[PDB]
C-alpha cells in the first residue's frame, strides 16, 4: 500500500477544490441582511467543515481510533483546520478569499462576518508562506492539528501513536527536502505554526461566541461543537 504521507497529501488534494470547479455564486457583492451575512457565514463554514471531514477519514489510522475518539478529535479541530486551510490557499495582496467548499467572496464580505479575526488569519497566512511549506509537509500539518492531544479521549496513547507516526513521516520528509535544510531548523518551525493556530482558533471562537449570542439566526450543530472544547 502507498506510504502515510502519499495518503496525507493525495487525501489533501482530493479534499482541496480545483480552481476549475470553485463556486462564485457569492462573489458577486449584493444587498443582504445583518442576518444574511451570518446565515453565510454559518453555511460557509459547515460546508468547509464537512468537507474537512472527508480529509479527516482518509487519514489512515483514524478509522481504526474509536468513534468516540474520532468525534471528539474531529470537534476539537475542525475550527483549526477550517483556519489552517483557509490561511494556506490564501495569497498575498489578495481580494478574493477561498473556501474549501469551493465558495470564493471578497475579503471585504468576509470583514462582515469574521470581523478583525480575518485580518489575523490573513496575518497567520503570510507568517505560513513566509516559512514556505511545500503540500507534503501541509498535508501532515493538517493530520497533526486533528490527530493530537485533548481532554477526554478515551485511547489517548493510541491518538499519540497515530501522531508520532504523523510526525515520523513529517521528519523523514523535512530531512530530505533540499529547499528546506536550507533554513534554520526548519522542522522546528513548522510545528511552531501549530501553537499559533490554537491561539488563531480561540479568537475564532470569541467572534463564532459573539454571533450565537446576537441570536440573527440559529447556530448549527456543527459549530456548537466547537464550543464543546471547552
Amino acid at each position: 500500500a502507498i506510504s502515510l504521507i502519499t495518503a496525507l497529501v493525495r487525501s489533501h488534494v482530493d479534499t482541496t477544490p480545483d480552481p476549475s470547479c470553485l463556486d462564485y455564486s457569492h462573489y458577486e457583492e449584493q444587498s443582504m441582511s445583518e442576518a444574511d451575512k451570518v446565515q453565510q457565514f454559518y453555511q460557509l463554514l459547515t460546508s468547509s467543515v464537512d468537507v474537512i471531514k472527508q480529509f479527516a477519514e482518509k487519514i489512515p489510522g483514524y478509522f481504526d481510533l474509536l468513534p468516540e475518539d474520532q468525534e471528539l478529535l474531529f470537534q476539537s479541530a475542525s475550527l483549526e483546520l477550517f483556519v489552517l486551510r483557509l490561511a494556506y490557499r490564501a495569497r498575498i495582496d489578495d481580494t478574493k478569499l477561498i473556501f474549501c467548499n469551493g465558495t470564493v467572496l471578497h475579503r471585504t464580505q468576509c470583514l462582515r462576518s469574521f470581523g478583525e479575526w480575518l485580518n489575523d488569519i490573513m496575518e497567520f497566512s503570510r507568517s505560513l508562506h513566509n516559512l514556505e511549506i511545500d503540500i507534503s509537509a501541509f498535508a501532515c500539518l493538517c493530520a497533526l492539528t486533528l490527530i493530537t492531544e485533548r481532554h477526554g479521549l478515551r485511547e489517548p496513547k493510541k491518538v499519540e501513536q497515530l501522531q508520532m507516526k504523523i510526525i515520523g513521516s513529517l521528519r523523514d520528509h523535512v530531512t530530505y527536502n533540499a529547499e528546506a535544510q536550507k533554513k534554520q531548523h526548519y522542522f522546528s518551525r513548522l510545528l511552531g505554526k501549530l501553537p499559533e493556530l490554537r491561539s488563531l482558533s480561540v479568537q475564532g471562537l470569541q467572534r463564532i461566541f459573539y454571533l450565537k449570542l446576537e441570536d440573527l439566526v440559529p447556530a448549527p450543530a456543527l459549530i456548537e461543537n466547537m464550543f464543546v472544547t471547552t
